[PDB]
């Protein structure tokens, strides 16, 4: 746990790749050389072993020895760290660059008194790591680039002079990743100097004196973020890739060896959904329903995305202008709920583990349950084994299952292989913890991925964390896992650019609580700033998915802006109305049809809805999804306001005839406004007054004045009406 590693494990990596060849008195010669090589992180030494590279500690002219006499006068003038030109058979260290990694260092009595030589040695090692190893997993990259740039553009123009070459300094603009591609032979060069300085004790201080973050890179990279590379290296070698697999395969070679043909079938089913057969729908449709089905232009519906309709259409053909009808719509509304592929994992994602949620029929809600509790039981054997310590399992993901919003800009419009930097930062932003409430299907050895898949996880399991082994090298995890984003950086892999995410599994508790603890704080604040009972429940968090960390920190800004854009007077009045009926501000990431605040109030189920946000009079609560995008609505906040408008439309009306409560927009005066200008604002607004008012509103109180004007320019009377109830409510 401490000594057990570096000193006694080193000696092992010492005997294998560390080769000596002196002349006489075979003694202390191996000391300075063993001491010298000790100061370096043993883990880089193992990687050198990986790409297959031996080390030679000899005497005299190093070039006068076996492995290095091939290269001719072609390569004979090697430059040193500093830039001078020390020749080979006049030097003391070199490192062969080829499909047979070789590194030769001359002997010496004691590098203690000396310090500038060990430096060079350490520098060449650098070149090694920076050119023979990392070059095989696609580093240095964007993370290390970011540190080179900070170095060129800053206060002190001296730290540059310390690492930067006789040409990295001059380069006009910042170093673009594309640049790492054309001047690479130079970049690696630098990452090396930085290693040596950091490695060579006394020269370490100088680095922490004129090297801003350049030091902090090595500090981190050489103590904690190094393994995560030795690993990647290791996840490209064959025998090892399967070395590990069979090792795990074995640990479950008793579980997998005892499964009912109902068990395996349960696992597989989970892997691939199963769209319901035509024949079944038809027979179970009944008399008047089947008959109505015959004359219903499906394409005349708004809901029911392509996928669906183009399915319901096939029933009219096997059974053998724009305005539809609402008694007809009912039907399609019902079928929508029957033509859904039975998907276990997708079901859990929607309900967020809340499997007993009246979000679907009864006959089906109950199957998902039988199946689920059944899968949870098939998964009782924990990964934790006695054949391996940390286990890194990998998983590829589509950023859309995390944040639709950013997912629409995450890829760079012109070069689809690149990741738009800005977006990347707004994603990497408030991402500190992640929840998994469905069965995570991960791969034992990183395997490529699809297109929507640009996010590449890299999970560290808990020996506790129980899972299930799969034949194709994958593992099905237990549900309700607690992850913990430890580091997110951009990476290049196989001609492409992907987002690497590094998380550590931890009890859901650790995380489930961070959420409440926070939910608590955010209320133990927005009540003061509102004059409400400090022990009231205004804001509420409903979080159970992979992008949790953000569904909370975003709540803050959303309200933090909904405030800085409206008269605090209007707020207080309205939100007390909401508060008075147990109302709620729900920032959640489970299908909306799964929020108590909507289903405790719906007559029939096919009536429930799903969307970015929504306001319901009944519970007087604003519901806000998070992993989605409103018809082009850059910010989440916006939508939050569009819903507040509904709140306002409720209080006004209320204020009219105190008990026969009816939304303000159901006024004879408004419809006379919705009729005229009530169709010169938003494509949506064109729906119905109730919504128009909400659309109009949102704009009248947006962040972009640009949007505030148009409402007043194309929707005057409305700007009068809406801003009219305002001055009414503020007086109440
Ligand atoms: C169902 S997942 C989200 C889908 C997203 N949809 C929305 O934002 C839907 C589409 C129609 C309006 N949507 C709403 O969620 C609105 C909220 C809204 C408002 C304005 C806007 O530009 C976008 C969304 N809900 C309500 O008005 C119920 S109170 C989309 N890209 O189609
Ligand atoms: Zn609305």
């Amino acid at each position: 746990e401490r000594n057990k590693t570096q000193e006694e494990h080193l000696k092992e990596i010492m005997k294998h790749i560390v080769k000596i060849e002196v002349k006489g008195e075979e003694a202390v010669k191996k000391e300075a050389a063993e001491k010298l090589l000790e100061k370096v992180p043993s883990d880089v030494l193992e990687m050198y072993k990986a790409i297959g590279g031996k080390i030679y500690i000899v005497d005299g002219d190093i070039t006068k020895h076996i492995s290095l006499e091939a290269l001719s006068e072609d390569k004979k003038k090697i430059k040193d760290i500093y830039g001078k030109d020390a020749l080979l058979h006049e030097h003391y260290v070199y490192a062969k660059e080829g499909y047979e990694p070789v590194l030769v260092i001359q002997s010496s009595e004691d590098y203690v008194e000396n310090t500038e030589k060990a430096l060079n040695v350490y520098y060449e090692i650098g070149k090694i790591l920076s050119r023979d190893i990392l070059s095989k997993i696609n580093q240095p990259y964007q993370k290390f680039l970011d540190v080179l740039n900070t170095i060129k553009n800053a206060s002190d123009s001296d730290g540059q002079d310390l690492l930067f070459t006789n040409q990295l300094k001059e380069h006009p603009t910042d170093f673009s990743v594309e640049f790492l591609e054309q001047n690479s032979n130079e970049v690696q060069e630098v990452f090396a100097k930085a290693f040596a300085y950091y490695i060579e004790p006394q020269h370490r201080d100088v680095l922490q004196l004129y090297a801003p973050e350049a030091f902090n890179y090595m500090d981190k990279f050489n103590e904690q973020e190094i393994n995560l590379s030795l690993e990647e290296l290791k996840d490209q070698r064959m025998l090892s890739r399967y070395e590990k697999w069979e090792k795990i395969k074995q640990h479950y070679q008793h579980w997998s060896d005892s499964l009912s043909e109902e068990g395996r079938g349960l696992l597989k089913k989970l892997q691939i959904p199963i769209e319901p057969k035509k024949d079944d729908i038809i027979h179970s449709l009944s008399q008047e329903e089947k008959e109505l089905l015959k004359r219903i232009q499906i394409d005349s519906s708004d809901f029911l995305s392509t996928e669906e309709k183009e399915f319901l259409k096939k029933l009219q053909i096997d059974i053998r202008s724009n305005p539809l009808s609402e008694k007809e719509k009912e039907f399609l509304k019902k079928l929508k709920l029957d033509i859904q592929p039975y998907d276990i994992n997708q079901r859990l994602q929607d309900t967020g583990g809340l499997i007993d949620s009246p979000s679907i029929n009864l006959d089906v809600r109950k199957q998902y349950k039988r199946d689920i509790q059944n899968i949870d039981a098939l998964l009782h054997q924990s990964i934790g084994s006695t054949l391996y310590n940390k286990i890194y399992l990998y998983e590829n993901m589509n950023i859309n299952n995390l944040t639709a919003t950013l997912g629409a800009d995450l890829v760079d419009s012109t070069d689809n292989t690149k990741i738009n930097r800005g977006i990347f930062n707004e994603f990497k932003k408030n991402f500190k913890y992640s929840i998994s409430s469905n069965y995570m299907i991960v791969d034992i050895n990183e395997r490529p991925a699809l297109d929507n898949e640009r996010l590449k996880w890299r999970i560290q399991l808990s020996p506790d964390t129980r899972a299930g082994y799969l034949e194709n090298g994958k593992l099905i995890l237990q549900r309700n896992i607690g992850l913990e984003i430890k580091d997110v950086q951009i990476i290049k892999q196989s001609e492409k650019e992907y987002i690497r995410i590094d998380a550590k599994v931890v009890p859901k508790s650790k995380i489930d609580t961070k959420i409440q603890e926070a939910q608590l704080n955010i209320n133990q604040e927005w009540n003061k700033a509102l004059g409400l009972p400090k022990y009231t429940k205004l804001i509420t968090f409903n979080v159970h998915n992979r992008y949790a960390s953000n569904i909370v920190e975003s709540a803050y800004l959303i309200l933090n802006e909904w405030k800085n854009n409206i008269q605090s007077d209007l707020i207080k009045k309205v939100t007390n109305y909401l508060v008075d009926g147990n109302g709620r501000f729900v920032f959640t990431d489970i299908t909306l049809p799964n929020i108590a605040e909507q289903y405790t109030h719906q007559d029939e189920i096919y009536e429930q809805v799903h969307s970015k946000g929504l306001y319901v009079p009944e519970s007087r609560s604003i519901l806000l999804h998070g992993p989605s995008k409103g018809v082009e609505l850059r910010n989440d906040s916006e939508g939050f306001i569009h819903e507040f408008g509904h709140a306002v439309d409720d209080y006004a009306g209320y204020l009219l005839d105190k008990n026969q409560s009816d939304l303000v927009t159901n006024s004879k005066k408004f419809i006379d406004i919705f009729k005229e200008e009530g169709s010169n604002l938003t494509s949506y607004g064109r729906t119905n007054e109730a919504e128009f008012f909400a659309e109009a509103f949102r704009l009248m109180h947006s962040t972009d004045h640009a949007e505030r004007l148009k409402v007043q320019k194309n929707a005057p009377k409305t700007f009068q009406f809406i801003n009219d109830q305002i001055k009414f409510i503020i007086n109440s």
